[PDB]
Parts: C-alpha cells; structure tokens; sequence
C-alpha cells in the first residue's frame, strides 16, 4: 500500500434503485468518479442503511442470516479494484445487528433504577460478551468474505461501550469471571477496579474484531488488511476511553489502519473553532511516533442531525480542511459520504487538494 492513503468512503444506500436499468447507470457513474478522483482507497459500504437507525436489517450480499436487498457489493467492488484503480475495504458493522431476538443486546444500567435497558439513542449493538453472538457475526462476514474479493476490512465505529455498558448477563458473568468485584454499579465507580474494567471491555472489544478478521483471513488470505473507525475523543481525550471502550495506541497495534473520525461538527465544536480543533487533533497524534503513519484522517462532507435531514459541509469548506491538514504535516486523509448522484463534494474542487495527480 504505496503512500499518501486518499479514502472515499462511500454508500451504497445512493446507488440502490428499485429499477435496474436505473441501478447499472449509478453503478458506472459511481465507477467512473472514483476513477476521476484518482485517490488510493475506497471504503465501501457492505450494509443496507436507508434510514439511519443504527441497526441493519438488510445487506448487499448474499448470507444466510439476513434479507439481501440487492446483490452489488461484490459486483461494484471488482469494477472499483479494476477500472477505478483503488483498493477496496469491505465497510461492516461489528455489532449492529437485527439478528434472533434471543441472542444477548447489549444494555446499560440507567442510574436509580435496577433492571437494565437499551439506549434508544446508542447503535443497535448485540453483546460481544455471547458467544452465540460473535458466532452468527462471524458468519456473516464469513459470507461476505466467501462471495467477494476485496482488499481489507473497515470495522463500524459501533464497536463502543459506555461507563454504564455492558449490564448484560453475559456481560456481567465475564467481569466477574475476570475477578471484577460486585454490581456494575459498584466497579464503574470503584477507584481501584473502574480503569481496569474500562481497559477490559476495550480489550474485549478489539479481539473480537480480530476474531472476525482472522475468520475473513481463513477465506480470503493473510494480505487482508484491516482498519477501524475510532472516535476522536479517545485520541484527543484519552480518559474518555472510559465511555467509549476504545483506545488509540490498541488500535495503533492492533490494525493496519486506523481511522479517526476528525468531524468537529459531529463533536459539536462551533465553526470558528474548527480548523484550531483539527489543528489541535492532528497535534496530539504527530506527538506519538509513527501514530500519523498508520491512521487515516477522515473528514466529514456532511453535518449530521440526530433528526435526520442532513446538511451538506460545502465542498469549498471540505478542501479547506483537506489544506489544513496537509498544511499540518498529515498525509493520509479521506472523508465520508460521498455523493456521486449530486457531485457533492464537487470532484473539480476537491481533487486539487486529495489526489497526489492532480496537475
Ligand atoms: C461538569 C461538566 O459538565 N464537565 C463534564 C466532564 O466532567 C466530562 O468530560 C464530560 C463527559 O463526561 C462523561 O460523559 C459521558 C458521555 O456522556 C454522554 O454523551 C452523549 C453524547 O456523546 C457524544 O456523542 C458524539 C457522537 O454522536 C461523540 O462524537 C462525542 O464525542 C460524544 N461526547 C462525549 C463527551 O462523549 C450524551 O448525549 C449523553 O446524554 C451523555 N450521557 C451521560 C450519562 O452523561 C458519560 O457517559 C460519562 O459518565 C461522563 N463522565 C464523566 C466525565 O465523569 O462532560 C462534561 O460536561
């Protein structure tokens, strides 16, 4: 994987058309931009998600778990890897979902009350802690991997957990399999057991996104490469680990590529402040050797709204930051999404700063 790393990451949720004659022209279009844009890396999503709803109900190859809602990641992935001239990372969530109801949910321990819920607001995540779980999990990616040829595997950023997750069963026989004194409520807020117990469910997490990249590695081979979405605060705020159960130098040694979600919108950082946060975030990692060597920073090109109806970050504002942070010493960059039925970002303004081509 030849250097500077220039990501799209893209859904395939846009390209979806009942009609399939309307399907095949968004294909090629799709094909031929990527190619345009002359960039090294796609991330490309393997999930149906046209609602936003955090859980996946549907997917775009064949398995035998869940509804296929149309058969094309493997046939946009071969024409991205061979007439777009990219490699391909297969986008799959880690937890996310919509499986046998009898298998473990992850929930969280609401404070005043006993019995443990589900967030409404959180991604729809099963327990890594079932082994029933990470069995089903595991042949779905089996399946992806069994009927797709691909470059590398992105792991979902809903490989998570909060201060007050997992309160499962499972979850809770495994702390206390691991020695973990007492309720959850008692080890979250237990000075000599609450850091360790974040450590473990970071842990718990990572291996088995490994456990899942060596089922795809068994099928596909050892050249597989992996990446996974981390949130910015466990980079920037690394106490913040402690909710959100991912850690940057774990990620560093655990995968090929590690992907920073560099959003300030997302983070709710106002607009002014922005390029001071990038330039801040990008600090933070040069400060760690060779950490700027082995992670992506990926940009948003939409602002979200936990409603619903995003917003467009301008394409004029996307290629600022993209300058920023080429200005700020880092090379390997990307953002998410991509809009290729709208031309937005608009490839004539971004390619100037995000292919190492343009002339
Ligand atoms: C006094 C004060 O206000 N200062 C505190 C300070 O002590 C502390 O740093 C922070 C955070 O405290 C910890 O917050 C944990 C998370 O709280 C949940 O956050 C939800 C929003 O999360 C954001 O989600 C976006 C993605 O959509 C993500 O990009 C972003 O980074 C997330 N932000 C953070 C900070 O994580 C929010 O909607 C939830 O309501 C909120 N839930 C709760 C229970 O607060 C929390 O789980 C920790 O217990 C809490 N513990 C500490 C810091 O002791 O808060 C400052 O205000």
């Amino acid at each position: 994987e030849k250097s500077p790393q220039r990501i799209m990451h893209i859904d395939l949720d846009y390209v979806y058309d009942e009609n399939l004659q309307q399907m095949d022209r968004n294909i090629d279009v799709l094909i031929q931009r990527v190619k345009d844009m002359q960039i090294s890396t796609v991330y490309l999503q393997a999930f149906a998600d046209p609602d936003g709803d955090g859980l996946v109900k549907e997917v775009w190859f064949p398995n035998r778990l869940l509804p296929m809602k149309a058969d094309i990641f493997s046939r946009v992935a071969w024409q991205l890897r061979t007439r777009s001239g990219v490699n391909i990372y297969a986008w799959m969530p880690v937890l996310s979902w919509d499986l046998d109801p009898t298998l473990t949910r992850v929930k969280y321990l609401p404070t005043g009350e006993k019995k443990a819920q589900i967030h409404p607001e959180q991604y729809h995540r099963l327990s890594p802690f079932d082994d029933r779980v990470r069995a089903q999990v595991g042949m779905l990616y089996e399946d992806l991997a069994g009927h797709a040829a691909f470059d590398g595997i992105l792991f979902h950023d809903d490989a998570l957990l909060s201060d007050y997750e997992d309160a499962s069963a499972p979850a809770i026989t495994a702390y206390q399999q691991a020695g973990f004194s007492g309720s959850l409520s008692e080890i979250r807020q237990n000075p000599e057991q609450f850091k360790q117990w974040a450590r473990f469910k970071s842990r718990a997490l990572t291996d088995f996104t490994l456990e899942l990249s060596a089922r795809v590695k068994a099928i596909r081979g050892p050249h597989i490469k992996t990446a996974r979405n981390i949130f910015a605060l466990p980079v920037i705020q690394p106490e913040s680990e402690a909710w959100f159960a991912q850690n940057y130098a774990d990620f560093l040694k655990s995968y090929d590529w590690t992907a920073i979600m560099a959003m300030p919108y997302l983070e709710g950082v106002a607009e002014k402040s922005a390029d001071q946060w990038l330039i801040q975030l990008t600090n933070q990692i040069k400060n760690i050797p060779q950490a700027k060597d082995k992670s992506i920073l990926e940009l948003q090109a939409q602002n979200w709204q936990k409603n619903g109806q995003h917003q467009a970050i301008s394409s004029q504002q996307l290629a600022h930051w993209m300058s920023l942070l080429q200005l700020n010493g880092v090379k390997n960059y990307g953002y998410y999404p991509d809009n290729f039925l709208h031309n937005q970002p608009e490839i004539d303004l971004i390619r100037p700063e995000f292919s190492t081509a343009w002339y």
